[PDB]
């Protein structure tokens, strides 16, 4: 079975991010679930290239106010 | 049965909602649905988009190092 993350922070044995929305000034955050973003843990659109290259259908998690 | 899978070996999501061409979730920043959430980034959770600890077995089986995203919601 293949790894999901190829290159990101490989000296960390399990990559977890924790954020408190109280701390944010913005109304929206877009988080990467594909492990291909160059701005991980944030989405930079790299998922579209991944989906085309591999036939996948992954995309980000968005946290936002109405 | 098949003992070969000719899909691209680099595919991340193997089984989840394959009728959806791009799986995106959007949740409230405010505590309208929960106080805190732990979101799956490995596409192996049976509770996707929430983490159920499946990442542990995935990391063990593949040598990977992926884990979840923890979001504490803004209390109103
Ligand atoms: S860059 Fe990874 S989900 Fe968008
Ligand atoms: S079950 Fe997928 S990151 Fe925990």
């Amino acid at each position: 079975k293949a790894m999901i993350n190829l290159h990101i922070q490989k000296d960390n044995p399990k990559i977890v991010h924790a954020f408190d929305m109280e701390d944010l000034g913005d109304a929206k955050a877009v988080y990467c679930r594909c492990w291909r973003s160059k701005k991980f843990p944030f989405c930079d659109g790299a998922h579209t290239k991944h989906n085309e290259e591999t036939g996948d259908n992954v995309g980000p998690l968005i946290i936002k106010k109405k």
